[PDB]
């Protein structure tokens, strides 16, 4: 130092000889060999210019990986005709989820539950129902058909709903344990309706299963996760929090509560949110496993406390910066709802 030789400075910077010589050439600093001596002006300039380029590349790298978003579990709705085994399938799926013991894990109903597999986690919507807009909830819809019954128009219509809901269809032929079961009949029904099973070279997905047995139900999961990978579901935990109201109700010893599914961003306790005209602050959050949750990320379905009113199902839960923002946004929707219902006076 004062003055330093190039081979010494290179050892300081953990740098290769030719690397530093290349760099010096760029800078316009003349030398002879790496044995040559550097002026302190040049040396300090090198020390600094090395810092820039290094930090910059780490900056370029860090901002490159964040460009790639974390994945999210698939959200799955189960549908079908009455008696076709919908509920039993749902109920079974719960039972397979804790294969261990009580509890622990109060297993409270947050409007959805998660089935964790060695492949990955699947989010199943658990709530009514028959289904009788709103915001997109399920990525995947599972259309259940009894093998001993087959395709009713009810099933046909539950199919067209999921297509209007933008959900990828998965057909499950159920009750295959019955002697009067006819899975082939159902395939022909699906085909004549324009859904061609993969085995026949079409894009339709058909998994035979028994909600009674548990037979092939494992296959159904692997396929969901499979199609999930095909669709590559992902969400940004850092975006402005966005979610959807599954169900909202009243526990008299509690008061207004809401079951919410998180889609984008991360909700936290203390956040102000507005769902439709409903709003409030988040006092607490509780998951399917019962834990009191500080934060909720995409795929998380949680119990929410602190809404002022009961929010409508399927409404979008959206983060807001403060209480005054919640009021104004929620109120503005009320005015239009009110006044446009007086547009519903005449003549409609
Ligand atoms: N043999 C057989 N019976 C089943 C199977 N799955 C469901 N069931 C029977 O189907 C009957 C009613 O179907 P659920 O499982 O309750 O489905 P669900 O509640 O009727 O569905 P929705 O009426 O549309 O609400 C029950 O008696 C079940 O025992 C199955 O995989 N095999
Ligand atoms: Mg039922």
């Amino acid at each position: 130092m004062a003055k330093v030789r190039i081979y010494q400075l290179a050892k300081e910077l953990g740098m290769e000889t030719q690397e530093l010589l290349e760099l010096l050439d760029q800078m316009g600093v003349a030398y002879k060999s790496h044995a040559s001596t550097l002026e302190e002006k040049d040396a300090e300039a090198v020390r600094e210019l090395v810092k820039e380029q290094r930090g910059l590349q780490e900056k370029l790298a860090e901002e490159e990986r964040r460009k790639s978003l974390p994945r999210r579990p698939p959200v799955v709705v189960i549908m079908g005709h009455v008696d076709h085994g919908k509920t039993t399938l749902l109920d079974y799926l719960r039972k397979s989820r804790i294969a261990e013991k009580e509890a622990g894990g109060i297993t409270q109903h947050v409007g959805a539950f998660e089935v964790k597999t060695p492949q990955g986690t699947v989010v199943f919507i658990d709530t009514p129902g028959h289904e009788a807009r709103g915001a997109k909830v399920a990525d995947i819809a599972v259309i259940v058909i009894a093998a001993d019954d087959g395709i009713m128009p009810q099933t046909e219509e539950a199919i067209a709903h999921a297509k209007a809901a933008g959900a990828k269809l998965i057909f499950a032929i159920n009750k295959i344990d019955l002697p009067q079961a006819d899975p082939e009949k159902v395939k022909r029904q699906l085909m004549e309706r324009g859904f061609v099973p993969e085995e026949y070279g079409g894009d339709a997905i058909v998994i035979p299963i028994s909600a009674k047995t548990g037979q092939g139900v494992q296959d159904l999961l692997e396929m969901i996760l499979l199609l999930a990978e095909l669709e590559d579901y992902r969400a940004d935990p850092n975006a402005e929090p966005r979610g959807v109201i599954l169900e909202s109700k009243l526990d008299k010893q509690a008061g207004i509560i809401a079951n919410m599914l998180v889609q984008e961003g991360t909700f936290r306790v203390g956040d102000y949110v507005v769902a439709g005209e409903a709003y409030g602050r988040i006092r607490a959050m509780m998951d399917a496993d019962g834990n009191q949750r500080k934060e909720a990320g995409p795929g998380s379905a949680v119990q929410v406390l602190g809404f002022q009113e009961l929010p409508h199902a399927g409404d979008v839960v959206e983060w807001v910066p403060d209480l005054e923002a919640a009021k104004e946004i929620a109120e503005e929707r009320k005015e239009e709802r009110k006044a446009r219902e007086e547009e519903e006076k005449a003549r409609r």
